[PDB]
């Protein structure tokens, strides 16, 4: 092609490709490593990733994501009814397959999942061809360990809508493990532990390898918990403040409570590097500057419970895969939330002080596997 490799995240996608024995994490349009996993439609126009994000906050019912929540299942899922309840877009049942429905050019229109997946593959498929200066054709694309026969084949119908001969769809957990090189023959087996907390979700994954073969032994987490948490978690600490400092309620404001998460995301990713943050909005409601800062201690104690609670499903995958935290070789990070400190202390400290494979950034080292996987399989 050469092959590209795909990450197609709940909430985040992020596209690779390996080229001269290295791999190259590609930037979008606007330089960011990682696109959004979002779609957008108006009165004119379909956005996708970045430009779709950017316009949630005023067209929250017309604005697409989480569609790997429903990708492959059916309408009368028990998964697929509980999050409907949460989505400000519409699903609809059309024959016993979900469908959003959403406004456009005037017009209801109805799309799969798969077709919602297609669009963001596409935009990462252009964000591949726009740094290639080529056409991107082949492509490797990673789902969830737990997906089903019929979830890996709508997500491989994504990538065939999209215009991509999907290679072959691999777990992400593994996809990680390649990344490091631990698919590598070194005489016996191996078994990995795969840390990954992402935007919405949470997954433990332990592998065991042995002649570049991949078992999962097995997996563990959190379907609801993710960096949106952490950002809830401080979006109703400012909610607080603003009230106190103003004697005003900004809760019923949709906008101005989009536009603060949106602040304390930003605010969260500089906590991972500097103790302390600033936000600075103007005209967060009724034309009131809210400037305002947080340490990471703070944030810290704000989702304390929350941090401390990804040890019980490294404890369960360890109880379920009879290992006891001494037999894992490797721990791998993965997500873009696992560069927050605290996480990676209660990790390590969990482990006993061992080491954590974390010199690829967390929310690339899908895409950096699968980008090696694509090029072997090309
Ligand atoms: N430096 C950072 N510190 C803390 N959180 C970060 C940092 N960079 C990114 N994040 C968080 O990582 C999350 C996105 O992770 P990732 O890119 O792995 O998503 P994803 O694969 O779509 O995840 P999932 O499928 O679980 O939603 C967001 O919540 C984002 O705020
Ligand atoms: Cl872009
Ligand atoms: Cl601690
Ligand atoms: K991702
Ligand atoms: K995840
Ligand atoms: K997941
Ligand atoms: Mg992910």
């Amino acid at each position: 092609g050469p092959a590209v490799g795909i990450d197609l995240g709940t909430t985040y996608s992020c596209v690779g490709v390996f080229q001269h024995g290295k791999v190259e994490i590609i930037a979008n349009d606007q330089g960011n490593r990682t696109t959004p996993s979002y779609v957008a439609f108006t009165d004119t126009e379909r956005l996708i990733g970045d430009a779709a994000k950017n316009q949630v906050a005023m067209n929250p019912t017309n604005t697409v994501f989480d569609a790997a929540r429903l990708i492959g299942r059916r309408f009368d899922d028990a998964v697929v009814q509980s999050d409907m309840k949460h989505w400000p877009f519409m699903v609809v049942n059309d024959a016993g397959r979900p469908k959003v429905q959403v406004e456009y050019k005037g017009e209801t229109k109805s799309f799969y999942p798969e077709e919602v997946s297609s669009m963001v593959l596409t935009k990462m498929k252009e964000i591949a061809e726009a740094y290639l200066g080529k056409t991107v054709t082949n492509a490797v694309v990673t789902v969830p360990a737990y997906f089903n026969d019929s979830q890996r084949q709508a997500t491989k119908d994504a990538g065939t809508i999209a215009g991509l001969n999907v290679l072959r769809i691999i777990n992400e957990p593994t996809a990680a493990a390649i990344a490091y090189g631990l698919d590598k023959k070194v005489g016996a087996e191996r078994n990995v532990l795969i840390f990954d907390l992402g935007g919405g979700t949470f997954d433990v994954s332990i592998l065991t390898i042995e002649d570049g073969i991949f078992e999962v032994k097995s997996t563990a987490g959190d379907t609801h918990l993710g960096g949106e948490d952490f950002d809830n978690r401080m979006v109703n600490h400012f909610i607080a403040e603003f009230k106190r400092k103003h004697k005003k309620d900004i809760s019923e404001n949709k906008r101005a409570v989009r536009r603060l998460r949106t602040a304390c995301e930003r605010a969260k990713r500089t906590l991972s590097s500097s103790t302390q943050a600033s936000i600075e909005i103007d005209s967060l409601y009724e034309g009131i500057d809210f400037y305002t800062s947080i340490t990471r201690a703070r944030f810290e104690e704000l989702n304390a419970d929350l941090f401390r609670g990804t040890l019980d499903p490294v404890e369960k995958a360890l109880r379920d895969a009879k290992l006891d935290k001494s037999q894992i070789h490797d721990i791998v990070l993965v997500g873009g939330s696992t560069r927050i400190p605290k996480i990676q202390k209660l990790l390590q400290d969990f482990f006993n002080g061992k080491e954590l494979n974390k010199s690829i950034n967390p929310d690339e080292a899908v895409a950096y596997g699968a980008a090696v996987q694509a090029a072997i399989l090309s």
